[PDB]
C-alpha cells in the first residue's frame, strides 16, 4: 500500500481499518501539518461498486468549523501501483472511535458516558443550524482524542443505528439524528445496540416495532434517571423523541448533574 500519494501527502503509519478504508497519518507538506487520510483499500478497489461508494462518500461528506467536528480538508484519487485509489484528507484526531472503545475496552463508565454523547450533541445540533442532517451517526463516525475532546465526522452521506424513518426509506431530519445518537448511547452504556438480530432486515423490523429494553434491565450501574432520556431518544414517534440535540443535551446534562430529566418516567 502507497508510501507517498498526491505529491502533497507522505502517509504514513495504518491509524486503523474501517469497514472499507485504511486511515493512514500522512504529513501535508504544503501546509506542513500532520493530518489524516482516509484511502479505500485496494482489494476494494478494484470493486466498481466499493469505489463508487468511497468516491460517493468522499465529495459529499461535510466540511464544518466547530471544535466537536473533524474538518475535512481534501479530497482526491491518485494512482498507485493498484490502479485509482480515492482519498479524503481530514483532520487528524489522535484516539480512538467509541467502536475501539466498545470493542477493546467495553462498556464505558456512565458519567463518562453521558459527558461523550453530551459533546456531540453540541456538534449534531451546530450542523442542524447549518441545514446539515448527518443521516449516519453510529460509534465508528464519533471520536475521543488523548485529551478527551469529542470529535465527530461523516455528516451528510450502520444496521442497527438507523431510525425508524430512515428503515422505511422516508425523510431524515433533526429528530432521526437523536434516535441514532440514542443507539450510540445505549450500546455505549450496557455493551451492546438497542437492537440486534440475524440480519439488517431483522434489525430494521426491531427499529420499527419491537421496543428497546431498558438500558439498566441489561447493565448493572445505570440510573432509571438514565433510562428515562435514552429511551425517549429511542421512542418509535419522532414526536415523542428529542425534538432538537441541544433538547437531548440538555437532559443528559442534569443525569450526569444528579437532577430530574424532563424524559418521561421509565415505569413497568
Ligand atoms: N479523522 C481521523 N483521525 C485519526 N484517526 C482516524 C480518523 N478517522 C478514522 N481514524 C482511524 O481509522 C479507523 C477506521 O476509521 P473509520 O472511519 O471507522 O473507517 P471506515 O472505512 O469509514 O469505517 P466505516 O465508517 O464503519 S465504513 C478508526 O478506528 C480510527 O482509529
Ligand atoms: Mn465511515
Amino acid at each position: 500500500t502507497p508510501s507517498h500519494l498526491s505529491d502533497r501527502y507522505e502517509l504514513g503509519e495504518i491509524l486503523g481499518f474501517g469497514g472499507m478504508s485504511e486511515v493512514h497519518l500522512a504529513r501535508d507538506l504544503r501546509d506542513h501539518r500532520d493530518v489524516a487520510v482516509k484511502v479505500l483499500r485496494a482489494d476494494l478497489a478494484r470493486d466498481p461498486s466499493f469505489y463508487l461508494r468511497f468516491r460517493r462518500e468522499a465529495q459529499n461528506a461535510a466540511a464544518l468549523n466547530h471544535p466537536a467536528i473533524v474538518a475535512v480538508y481534501d479530497t482526491g484519487e491518485a494512482e498507485t501501483p493498484a490502479g485509482p485509489l480515492p482519498y479524503i484528507v481530514m483532520e487528524y484526531v489522535d484516539g480512538v472511535t467509541l467502536r475501539d472503545i466498545v470493542h477493546t475496552e467495553g462498556p464505558m463508565t456512565p458519567k463518562r458516558a453521558i459527558e461523550v454523547i453530551a459533546d456531540a450533541c453540541q456538534a449534531l445540533n451546530f450542523s442542524h443550524q447549518n441545514g446539515i442532517i448527518h443521516r449516519d451517526v453510529k460509534p465508528a463516525n464519533i471520536m475521543i482524542s488523548a485529551t478527551n475532546a469529542v470529535k465527530v465526522m461523516d455528516f451528510g452521506i450502520t444496521a442497527q443505528y438507523l431510525s425508524p424513518e430512515q428503515a422505511r426509506g422516508d425523510s431524515v431530519d433533526a429528530r432521526s439524528d437523536v434516535y441514532s445518537l440514542g443507539c450510540v448511547l445505549y450500546e455505549v452504556l450496557t455493551g451492546e445496540p438497542p437492537f440486534t438480530g440475524d440480519s439488517p432486515v431483522s434489525v430494521a423490523y426491531q427499529h420499527v416495532r419491537e421496543d428497546p429494553i431498558p438500558p439498566s434491565a441489561r447493565h448493572e450501574g445505570l440510573s432509571a434517571d438514565l433510562d428515562a432520556v435514552v429511551l425517549k431518544a429511542l421512542a418509535k414517534n419522532p414526536e415523542n423523541r428529542y425534538q432538537t440535540a441541544a433538547e437531548m443535551r440538555a437532559d443528559l446534562v442534569r443525569v450526569h448533574n444528579g437532577e430530574p430529566p424532563e424524559a418521561p418516567k421509565v415505569l413497568t
